C-alpha cells in the first residue's frame, strides 16, 4: 500500500536486495535535517546570498513551524504542491515542511512558464502552488492566477514575497505539531525532466532511493562537515539539490551558500566571503568562470571541488580546471531519472579530462546496446541502459510512454550514446533521443514541435539541434508554412511561444523555412538529414 497512485514500485525481490545491502535505510527523507540537527544544532546550515545565517537548529524549527502552518490550511498528507521558488532560504525551509506535513513537493525551475506549470499541476493533481512574486522581471502571480483556472485543484498559492490577494509563505507559521513520518518506501518527491514526447514527464524518487542518491552522493564526492557548498544551479536541479547538492550538505553538516546567479559577480563573491569548498555547474558556466578568473581579482583559494555536468564537458577546459581554478574537477552524468555517474575525486587527471564518470552505486547496472537492441561488443558506442537502487521504474501516470521506456526487465533507456571504458569510466558519445540540450537545459522536441505547430502561419515543424562550441546544442525550428500563408521569422515566434508560456530556454534560436520535410522509409521525419539540409 502507497500513499500515492500513478506510479511503478521497484518488484520485491530488488527492494530485499536494496535494503539487505544498506542502500534503503528506512528513513525519511526529512530525517537528515533532524538528525544533523539533533547532533550538531548550533553548526551553521544556510547562508543565503546577503550574508543571513542559520543554524541547524533554527532550520529544524522553522521546518517545524512551517509544517504545522500547512497543515492549518489543509495541506497534508499526499497532496502535491508545485514549487517554483529562487534560491532563497524559502525554499530551503519549505522543502523540508512539505516533507513534514506529508505533502509531496512537484519541483519546477524558475524559468518554467503556463505551459510547463498548468501540465505538472494537471498531472499530479496538484493542491497548491508556491511562487516568488516577481523573479527576473516576470510576475509569477500572474502565472498562478493562469495556471488556478486552469487547474481546478489549486486551493492555495503561497507567495514568497508580496502575496497581493494570496497566502504569504511567511505567514504559514504556527505551533509545531506531532505529525506521522512517512512509510520510506512511498513517493518523497517528484521531479521534472525535459523527455521526449508531448508533455513533460514527472519523476517519482522515494524517501529511501533519494536519501541514498544523496547518502553515497555525499560519500563519493568527500562531502562532511567542512563542506561550504555553493548553490550555483536551481536549488530544484537535481545535480544542486542532491548529487549530493544541498541535501548531502546538511545529512553531513557543512554549509549551504545560495548563489543568485552564476555569474562571477555572484559566485566569485560568495566563494570568496563563505569560503566556499564545492559547487556544481553546467559546461556553459565552466567555460565562463574559466575564463573569468583572468579579470576578476576574487579570492578563490578555499575552492577545492568543481562539479560540472547536465552536458558533456569538453577535454580542453577539463585539462584548464585545476591551473585556472585552483580545483578538482569532477565530471558528473547524471539525470534526474536515477543513475549518477562520476569521476573519482583521486581518479588520474587522465580519466577527470577524458571521460564522464562511472556508477555511484555497486548495483548500478549498465547495458548499452545497438539499433537491434544487442549489447555492443566492449568498448562500442550504444545506447546506454540502467537499473539500479535510485533509478525510476516507471514515470509518474504516463503508462503509455512508460511501455516505450522501460525494457520488460525493468531497464531505463536514456536515450545516450556512451561508451564504457575496461575500467568502467563512461565516455558520453552523443545521444539518440529525440531531445535538445542547449546548455544543460533539455528540450523535447515533440513538445515544441507541437507548441509552433499552433502558430496560424506553421503547418509543420521539426526541431533540430545544431553543434555549438560553448552552448553544446541549439534549436533550429524546421518549418513548413500552412497552406497559402507565410511562416513567422525568429522574433515572431519567439513572441508566440513567450505569450503561449513555453520557457525561454526552448525558444528556438533559428527558424528554417522549407515546404516538405526529409523522411525515412517509414516515414518519419529525417532529422539527420535535416542537420544537413540546414548545414547545406
Ligand atoms: N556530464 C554529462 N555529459 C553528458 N550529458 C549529460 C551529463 N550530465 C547530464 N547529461 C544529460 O542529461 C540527461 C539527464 O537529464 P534529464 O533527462 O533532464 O533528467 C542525461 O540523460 C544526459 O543526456
Ligand atoms: O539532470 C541532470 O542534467 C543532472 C546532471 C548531473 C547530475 C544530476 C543530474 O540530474
Amino acid at each position: 500500500s502507497h500513499m500515492l497512485d500513478g506510479w511503478v514500485p521497484w518488484p520485491e525481490s530488488f527492494a530485499r536486495r536494496y535494503r539487505a545491502a544498506g542502500y534503503w535505510e528506512g528513513r525519511p527523507l526529512d530525517r537528515l535535517l533532524r538528525e544533523r540537527a539533533a547532533a550538531d544544532p548550533d553548526r551553521i546550515a544556510l547562508v543565503d546570498a546577503a550574508g543571513d545565517r542559520w543554524t541547524y537548529a533554527e532550520l529544524d524549527r522553522h521546518a517545524d513551524r512551517q509544517a504545522a502552518g500547512l497543515r492549518r490550511l489543509g495541506i497534508g498528507a499526499g497532496d502535491r504542491v508545485v514549487v517554483q521558488l529562487p534560491n532563497t532560504d524559502a525554499f530551503v525551509v519549505l522543502f523540508f515542511a512539505l516533507l513534514r506535513a506529508g505533502a509531496v513537493p512537484v519541483l519546477t525551475l524558475p524559468a518554467h512558464r503556463e505551459s510547463e506549470i498548468v501540465h505538472v499541476a494537471e498531472t499530479a493533481g496538484a493542491t497548491a502552488y508556491v511562487i516568488p512574486d516577481v523573479l527576473d522581471g516576470f510576475d509569477h502571480r500572474a502565472l498562478a492566477r493562469a495556471a488556478r483556472k486552469a487547474v481546478p485543484s489549486i486551493e492555495h498559492v503561497l507567495v514568497a514575497g508580496e502575496a497581493a490577494e494570496f497566502t504569504a509563505l511567511a505567514d504559514v507559521d504556527a505551533a509545531p505539531v506531532p505529525l506521522a513520518e512517512p512509510d520510506p518506501g512511498d513517493v518523497a518527491l517528484l521531479l521534472l525532466s525535459g523527455g521526449t514526447t508531448g508533455k513533460p514527464k514527472l519523476i517519482p524518487r522515494t524517501h529511501d532511493d533519494y536519501t541514498y542518491n544523496v547518502r553515497a552522493s555525499a560519500e563519493v564526492c568527500g562531502f562532511d562537515s567542512d563542506t561550504v557548498y555553493l548553490v550555483v544551479l536551481p536549488t530544484a536541479h537535481n545535480f544542486a539539490l542532491a548529487c549530493p547538492g544541498l541535501l548531502g550538505t546538511l545529512m553531513v553538516g557543512g554549509t549551504v551558500v545560495l548563489a543568485p546567479t552564476p555569474s562571477p559577480e555572484d559566485a566569485f563573491e560568495l566563494i570568496e566571503r563563505e569560503k566556499v569548498t564545492a559547487t556544481a555547474v553546467v559546461p556553459p558556466v565552466a567555460l565562463l568562470w574559466l575564463d573569468a578568473v583572468e579579470w576578476e581579482d576574487a579570492d578563490l583559494s578555499s575552492l577545492r571541488l568543481l562539479q560540472v555536468g547536465g552536458s558533456k564537458l569538453g577535454a580542453e577546459p577539463a585539462a584548464r580546471v585545476r591551473p585556472a581554478l585552483g580545483c578538482t574537477l569532477q565530471q558528473v552524468f547524471g539525470m534526474a531519472e536515477g543513475l549518477l555517474n562520476y569521476t573519482r575525486l583521486d581518479d588520474p587527471s587522465d580519466l577527470v579530462i577524458q571521460t564522464q564518470g562511472r556508477p555511484l552505486s555497486p548495483d548500478d547496472e549498465i547495458r548499452v546496446v545497438d539499433e537491434d537492441g544487442r549489447d555492443v561488443a566492449p568498448g562500442e558506442t550504444g545506447e546506454l541502459l540502467t537499473r539500479g537502487p535510485y533509478t525510476l521504474r516507471g514515470y509518474y501516470r504516463a503508462p503509455e510512454h512508460n511501455a516505450r521506456t522501460f525494457s520488460d526487465d525493468g531497464f531505463y533507456r536514456t536515450g545516450d550514446l556512451v561508451r564504457v571504458l575496461p575500467s568502467g569510466h563512461l565516455v558520453v558519445e552523443g545521444r539518440a533521443k529525440d531531445q535538445i540540450n542547449r546548455g544543460g537545459d533539455k528540450i523535447s522536441a515533440e513538445e515544441l514541435e507541437n507548441h509552433i505547430m499552433a502558430h496560424p502561419g506553421v503547418h509543420d515543424a521539426a526541431v533540430v539541434g545544431m553543434p555549438d562550441a560553448t552552448m553544446g546544442e541549439r534549436t533550429c525550428a524546421c518549418l513548413v508554412p500552412r497552406a497559402g500563408r507565410s511562416a513567422p521569422a525568429q522574433r515572431e515566434l519567439a513572441a508566440f511561444l513567450t505569450d503561449r508560456g513555453v520557457a525561454a530556454y526552448k525558444l528556438p534560436d533559428r527558424v528554417e523555412v522549407m515546404d516538405a520535410f526529409p523522411r525515412t522509409s517509414v516515414g518519419k521525419t529525417d532529422k539527420k538529414e535535416l542537420g544537413r539540409r540546414i548545414a547545406g
